[PDB]
């Protein structure tokens, strides 16, 4: 088992649906932030170490390659933060792996990002997200790793995360650089709604017979999850309300 597909798309661009789609195609696990949050919170400090390594004057690329290889052992693919921020390193480690860039309208993306992943620090909803996350054992260590991974993706040290104009241009910039760095024959750009056919051709497989392309992880559902985590204080007690999410 080795990485076949490197997902370079940013959070809220359909990465969880792509994760599920790749697991359907290959019948092997794909990495995603949900793997960290719901299955392996122990990985948070490992990711934090790697991102930190990138902030050294002279970063040790072999330390990073080895960390990545450790983290992704047994996975056939990667999507979402924090792995997407390392797509260049992943490309080097796995020269035969193809690259996917999931993408969507930037304004739709920002609204989705604000409601689920990166609320403004002035948003009361941020406190609700944090309360719900405590139920899952998710705390400041997680938030620091995820924010750091985003800043690493965007290649910014000091950045005002609360500024929508900065995020919007960072988003466009990120997507543009992926297209300029990855050779076109090694890259598929997948827009929301594109479904199986460009993906499957790209990966040299048939369209899965009678299996629909996944449509997962909407902001409405994530808002509901937060609301129910706060209300019932137990993931196990509410997971029947969220089929196919985790
Ligand atoms: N097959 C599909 N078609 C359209 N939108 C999809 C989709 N799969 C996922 N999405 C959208 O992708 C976003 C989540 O992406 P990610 O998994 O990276 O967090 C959500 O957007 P919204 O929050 O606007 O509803 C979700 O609704
Ligand atoms: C469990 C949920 C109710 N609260 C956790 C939230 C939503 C899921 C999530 C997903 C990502 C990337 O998909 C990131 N991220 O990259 O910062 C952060 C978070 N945080």
């Amino acid at each position: 088992t080795t990485i076949q597909v490197i997902g370079a798309g940013l959070p809220r661009t359909g990465t969880n649906s792509m994760k599920k789609a790749l697991e359907i195609i290959y019948s092997k696990p794909c990495y995603h932030m949900f793997e960290i949050i719901f299955k392996k919170q122990s990985d948070i400090s490992i990711w934090q170490q790697l991102i930190d390594e990138t902030h050294k004057t002279t970063s040790d690329k072999r330390k990073i390659y080895n960390g990545l290889n450790e983290l992704l052992n047994g996975y056939i693919a990667t999507t979402d933060l924090p792995s997407c921020s390392f797509y260049k390193e992943l490309m080097t480690m796995y020269p035969n792996a193809k690259v996917l860039l999931t993408i969507r309208d930037k304004y739709d993306w920002l609204y989705s990002l604000r409601k689920v992943v990166l609320p403004k620090s002035t948003d009361p909803w941020k406190l609700k997200i944090e309360e719900g996350d405590q139920v899952l054992g998710i705390d400041s260590n997680f938030y620091k790793m995820s924010e750091d991974s985003l800043k690493f993706a965007f290649q910014k040290n000091h950045i005002n995360l609360d500024d929508d104009e900065i995020l919007l241009e960072c988003y466009d910039e990120y997507n543009r650089l992926v297209q300029e760095i990855v050779p076109p024959e090694r890259l598929l750009i997948h827009h929301l709604g594109d479904g199986w056919e460009s993906l499957c051709q790209f990966l040299n497989v048939d369209i899965p017979n009678g299996i629909s392309y996944p449509c997962a992880n909407s902001h409405h559902q994530m808002t509901q999850l937060t609301e129910q985590l706060i209300k019932h204080k137990s993931l196990d007690d509410i997971i029947h309300m969220f089929p196919g999410l985790i």
